């Protein structure tokens, strides 16, 4: 008790609600789908606060609102809006439609019967088969990621420190320094952000695409944006994994991709553009990805080891026993909507997911980076090619939408789980709410995207409800029909050979000694700057300079001082994320736009 | 003695020297003359301490280098170079030459016999007559404004509080702490205009040109520049002089312009371009001045009439003896050069000199801004009006060079008064430094444009040495040899209604009581704005914010501290000048240009 109460299920439900109408309007004009994660936090206090300080008004007497129940309001909010973009509404789910099927024209695998009409009735169906899937994976997944491996999740992290400040009202030597030292920056990081809103009316023009080493280097991605998020989470993440994440962006940006460039004539086509699999993006995305399995699999198999060992020496299989029943579940439901979805091709997602999403949670606990996306595309594009032209496309896709979203849904809710942690809230409670935040979910979302599908004319290329992914997706599909031939040259040679390297730099560090152990670079933080650019790795290089510039100058107050300046660089980031979102969404787009030139 | 050494003339020299070149290739090429007078006081110190320890480091032994020391090399350093650009070399003295007179072109005024050619003779005889009028008028000057009216000079407090710095060694309780919280703020604003300087390449683009409050805000000169200078010039200055600067800003720029601009076609012709005395600038001109003289004439009669009252009741007239001396000698000297200029023409300018350069003395003792330019464009413009089309020309050139000269000269040396006066710097020795730094710049310098004028051409329109002031003041000659008919429309009326408008305000400020008196705006201090944009106004208000902020957050350390941190932002800004010389000097431009588009 005193965490699960019914105001806090009816505060879930609305904030849950007006989450999803932002998330799926946004990802069904632009696809650009904002993370609104700390947003829901602030909004969980000031609606419940409201609620109780309105019945103090009124003489109504209630149960006192604790920092136990703040976290679980938005734990059940998070996972109400969190299907409505990690469930591909508007990047696979909708690429299914006829619309899509037209504008992705006459091409191999594109089949006159690969197209699927939106409906409530499959797509609540559809959720509700595989969205409890990721859940029960969870909880062996937190023993041995939160509280075993010490990961820290920057962004479960900053909510908790921003939760239990609100609800801390004891008077300490400290206490009152930490919320003081907080609200400075989170006032100055929010209008920071605010203020960067209005020049930020471009394509790359505004702060966040400064050149702060020159044109050249901007154009090498190895500039300095002025992100508060990625300065505040390398604060608190330890300086071996910031300085790996400065190694992978020289490695592959500042050293792979500029030669595997000057083949643009011979290894892969030129007239094929960029950020597709043809070109240039197979090694972007099998080669971060080799590096997150070479380093994934060893972790898992480690664990896997010392299990067994364990058990031959002498609530874990209970989750999994759930997870298998859901499984089976999916088999036996999923195929009935698609008929082009084989039965062993679900078992194989479902085999290979609590792998893929135990990669993806781990990552996500060192550079608060959730690269569930990259999964989902490539999880599309091996399915596509496991099927010939015939039941090819949808096969990609609906076997895409499984890995996307059970990884997805597994990073987003580990860092909800973090939260937990920090703000003493009891596990089996939070269990609770995201199960019934994913029942809403799969149940609001449907609901929320057939309202506006039936509204208004969604996948118009010349309309103000344009889904740039529901085609990007299709075509990825397409692409993926013809088998791993149409991947660039050596493609998957330097893909193999990074997935040894990865493999060895695992092993490196955990056969040499703890005195030599600090310094092995960690083949998954490198992994990250491989898609996005060289600028998140400097800001986290920053972020790290700062705390070891502060440790030297003032030992003692760094220690307590630098999670709570750190939480508030990313808070007040991520509040002005909600406004921006509602600028967004009444079409009010920035005034001005900053160009940088080259002197001309 | 230990103030004035040979080492320090030695050195003195050296520095005039350099900074004589730098001034006189900058304006001749680019005609942006920079300020150097901080960047002065720095290399004083490092030359002369350099000297010192070399003598230490050889066992030989030498005097001790005092901080008194220190203000006699600056000051005879700046009164050398201070000619350079004083003297109009690149402005009025080389719109005399032959290649000027044809550029302008044929037109009324500019007959074929007002040209003159540079020469060594001359302009050394023409500067040597001139050049210590000024310096007779700045002893009365600096009892009544320094010491008496209490002027706070900012570079002149910036700089002295720079050079104390540097030989102060005594430990104290706060001695420590204001020499490092100096340190922390010089390299910060030094860096950051350091940083500012590769992203200004080109016409009004870079953080100076940054629209803080919209790009409609930001034409009307209503911006906030990131400026350091500005920004440390106004904490250290009384809240109304930064208010009134602002009063001036909203009535020119927001009220007065805008309506004025309205009449393009009826008050003065919309063919001619702006920034011109026939069209919009004779507002800007003539007000702004109307505004000083109003002001400036109440204060010196107020002065006279004081001195003249205990008189009657009853080394001041030493100094204004030595200057009718060489009054005379001016007067008997000038015309004998120029056939053009008449014996009275130079009488009527050495008497309205000593008005005109307290009025900008004190000008400068409250915004720290130097508007001799513009009076010697005012005077450049009556004084041709003064002769017809014949011997016009010259007349209003030469007669405007000796108004500009000892203006500027006024107020430039008296921020370097101001430097002894915090410095406890003998004043008697201060005014050798200035004769002798004087005399060897009516030395070097014509010796130094000769060089530059013999070895390359100047003047070419098409060419690196392009002097565009040299043709835009023989430009206003021309114009000014009509009468006064040729400014717009109403100009004169509405110069006169705030000449009384500044005189009304000037008797208000002293008749009403001291708790009324505080709270009346200066005409003068609003005067600044009306030629300068109001971004200036709001840097300065931005100073006087961060005070206020400050003096009430903590009182004590405010009232110590402010000054230090104010002289850091100036000096570090300061230093910075003298490196972006050397990189305009060779040639070295900044590469990238930050532009603001409105979402093009
Ligand atoms: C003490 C700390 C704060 C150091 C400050 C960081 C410097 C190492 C950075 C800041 C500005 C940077 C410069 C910013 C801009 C350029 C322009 C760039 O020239 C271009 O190529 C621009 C485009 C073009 O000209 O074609 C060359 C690098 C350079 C000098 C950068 C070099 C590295 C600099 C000096
Ligand atoms: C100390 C922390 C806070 C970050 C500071 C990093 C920068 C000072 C340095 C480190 C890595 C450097 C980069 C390392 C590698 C490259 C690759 C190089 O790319 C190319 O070789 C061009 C290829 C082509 O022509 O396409 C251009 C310089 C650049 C961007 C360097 C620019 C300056 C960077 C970003
Ligand atoms: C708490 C403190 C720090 C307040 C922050 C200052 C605000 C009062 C300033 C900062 C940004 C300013 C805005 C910056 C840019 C614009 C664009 C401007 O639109 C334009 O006209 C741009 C050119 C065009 O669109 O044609 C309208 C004013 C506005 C909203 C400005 C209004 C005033 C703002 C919000
Ligand atoms: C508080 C301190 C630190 C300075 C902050 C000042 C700004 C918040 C305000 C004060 C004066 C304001 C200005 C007052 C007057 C005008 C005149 C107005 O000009 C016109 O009327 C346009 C004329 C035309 O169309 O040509 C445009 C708004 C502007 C620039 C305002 C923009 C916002 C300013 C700069």
């Amino acid at each position: 008790q005193d965490e699960l109460t019914v105001r806090g299920l009816v505060a879930a439900l609305l904030i849950g609600f007006i989450y999803t109408v932002i998330v799926m309007k946004i990802a069904l004009t632009t696809g650009l789908v904002p993370t609104l994660n700390v947003s829901a936090a602030l909004l969980s206090f000031l609606a419940l606060r409201g609620w109780t300080r309105l019945l103090e008004r009124f003489g109504v007497v209630s149960r006192p609102f604790t920092r136990q129940e703040n976290t679980i309001v938005q734990t059940c909010g998070v996972a109400c809006y969190t299907i409505a973009f990690a469930g591909g509404f508007g990047s696979t789910l909708l690429g299914l439609n006829k619309k899509t099927y037209e504008l992705a024209g006459d091409s191999p695998g594109n089949v006159p019967g690969s197209w699927k009409e939106p409906g409530i009735g499959w797509m609540t169906g559809f959720l509700l088969a595989c969205s409890f899937g990721g859940l029960l994976t969870l909880i062996p997944l937190r023993q041995v990621l939160v509280v075993d491996y010490k990961l820290v999740y920057p962004s479960g992290t900053a909510t908790a420190i921003l939760i239990n400040g609100f609800h801390t009202d004891q008077g300490d030597k400290n206490s009152r320094k930490q919320i003081r030292g907080f609200l400075k920056y989170f006032g100055g990081s929010f209008l920071w952000s605010f203020f960067q809103w209005f020049y930020t009316g471009g394509d790359a023009c505004g702060f966040v695409q400064f050149p702060t080493f020159g044109l050249k280097a901007w154009k090498q991605t190895f500039y300095f944006d002025f992100s508060m998020t990625y300065v505040g989470a390398g604060m608190i993440c330890p300086h071996i994994v910031n300085i790996s994440t400065l190694l992978g962006a020289i490695i592959s940006w500042g050293i792979m991709w500029p030669l595997i460039s000057k083949n643009k004539g011979d290894w892969y086509p030129a007239k094929v553009p960029e950020s597709s699999m043809k070109s240039l993006y197979g090694y972007k995305a099998f080669i971060c990805i080799a590096l997150i399995m070479g380093d994934g699999m060893y972790h898992f198999i480690k664990i896997v080891g010392i299990t067994a060992m364990s058990m031959y020496r002498q609530p874990s299989w209970m989750a999994y026993a759930g997870y298998a029943l859901f499984s089976v579940l999916a088999v036996v439901t999923i195929p009935v909507m698609f008929k082009q979805v084989k039965w062993y091709y679900v078992v194989i997602a479902y085999v290979v997911a609590p792998m893929l999403g135990f990669a993806n949670s781990y990552g996500t606990g060192l550079t608060d980076i959730n690269m569930g996306y990259n999964y989902g595309k490539i999880a599309l594009f091996v399915f596509a090619g496991w099927a010939g032209k015939e039941n090819g496309v949808i096969a990609g896709l609906v076997a895409g939408t499984l890995v996307k979203q059970l990884v997805l849904i597994s990073a987003d809710l580990m860092q909800d789980f973090k939260t937990s942690y920090l703000t003493q809230t009891s596990p089996k409670s939070m269990m609770i709410a995201q199960v019934v935040g994913t029942a809403m979910g799969c149940i609001v979302s449907p609901l929320t995207f057939m309202l506006f599908y039936k509204a208004f004319d969604i996948g118009n290329p010349d309309g103000t409800w344009k889904a740039p992914y529901a085609l990007i997706y299709r075509n990825m599909a397409i692409l993926g029909v013809e088998g791993f031939s149409v991947l660039p040259k050596y493609c998957i040679v330097i893909s193999g050979g990074f997935f040894a390297f990865a493999a060895i730099l695992s092993i490196t560090r955990d056969v040499m000694p703890h005195k030599y152990a600090k310094y092995v670079p960690l083949p998954m933080a490198m992994a990250v700057p491989f898609l996005v650019g060289g600028s998140f790795a400097i800001d986290m290089c920053l972020g790290s300079l700062i705390v070891f510039a502060w440790t030297k100058i003032n030992k003692k107050e760094a220690g307590f001082m630098v999670p709570a300046v750190a939480s508030a660089l990313i808070c007040g980031d991520g509040i002005w994320t909600f406004p921006a979102s509602i600028l967004a969404l009444a079409k009010i787009k920035p005034p001005i736009c900053m160009k940088f030139l080259p002197a001309a």
